[PDB]
């Protein structure tokens, strides 16, 4: 993820077929002529999308365009995590599939995976990185205290941010349960409060495996609801 001038960043398409798939998905999505009311109400979850990019001389570098959504943020805090019970998809090879499935195996029972997380805290004037194997180490029963760790700032926890993060994941929650168009595998929510009340964006990302379905989204509804349901637990802490 690149900067951009500012309130933008830029993500460099993955290699074929992910990143053409991305950039088809958001096309899709933001298409100018588009009157679907399921996709209108999607572009809110989503980062702005501002099209295709390429440097001036280098046709070849493909990005897309998309909103900072920590642009609004002084220290933002922030965790990216991976939603759903599969983030194989539905044209993976056997092989695929136990590459998928090895790099955690827990998808199924838990629904979500933390990617990483970026926490200020204030005490040291300083930030916290949790990458890849932080969340892949997580289980059942650390799950809950691997996710508190994000609304931790060394002072308190956080739980105007764990209460909104909640309310936005409901509307999320909300769209899934009204649309039958979309599946998306190995698709990802960021978090970001302000570390520096209540204030909080949660918007969807990672759109490389986004399919066509005739079918409710199980696995992200599943995920959503158990993240949902993990992060009502911390509010008794
Ligand atoms: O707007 C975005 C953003 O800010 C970041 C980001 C991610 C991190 O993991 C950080 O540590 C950080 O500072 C920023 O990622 C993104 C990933 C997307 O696919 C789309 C986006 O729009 C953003």
């Amino acid at each position: 993820i690149l900067q951009h001038p500012d309130g933008t960043v830029l993500k460099q398409l993955q290699p074929p077929p992910r990143g053409p798939r991305e950039l088809e998905f958001y096309n899709m999505v933001y298409a100018a002529d588009c009157f679907d009311g399921v996709l209108l109400e999607l572009r809110k979850y989503l980062p702005k999308y501002y099209g295709i990019w390429s440097p001036p001389t280098a046709p070849n570098d493909l990005y897309l365009k998309l909103e900072d959504v920590t642009h609004k943020f002084n220290k933002p805090c922030i965790m990216d995590v991976k939603i759903g019970q599969k983030s194989y998809d539905p044209f993976a090879s056997s092989e695929k599939i136990q590459q998928q499935v090895s790099k955690y195996p827990l998808m199924e029972e838990i629904g979500f995976l933390v990617l990483g997380m970026r926490v200020y805290h204030v005490h040291s004037d300083s930030y916290e990185t949790e990458n890849q194997h932080y969340g892949r180490s997580l289980t059942k029963e650390t799950i809950k205290d691997g996710v508190s760790r994000f609304f931790h700032n060394g002072y308190c926890l956080r739980k105007d941010a764990v209460a909104a993060s909640i309310q936005k994941i409901e509307k999320i929650l909300q769209w899934f349960e009204n649309q039958k168009q979309l599946n998306f595998y190995a698709s990802s929510l960021l978090f970001v409060y302000e570390g520096s009340g209540g204030e909080v964006e949660v918007r969807m990302i990672d759109f490389a495996h986004v399919f066509p379905s005739n079918t409710i989204d199980e696995g992200y509804v599943y995920g959503l609801k158990h993240l949902i349901s993990v992060l009502r637990s911390i509010l008794d802490n």
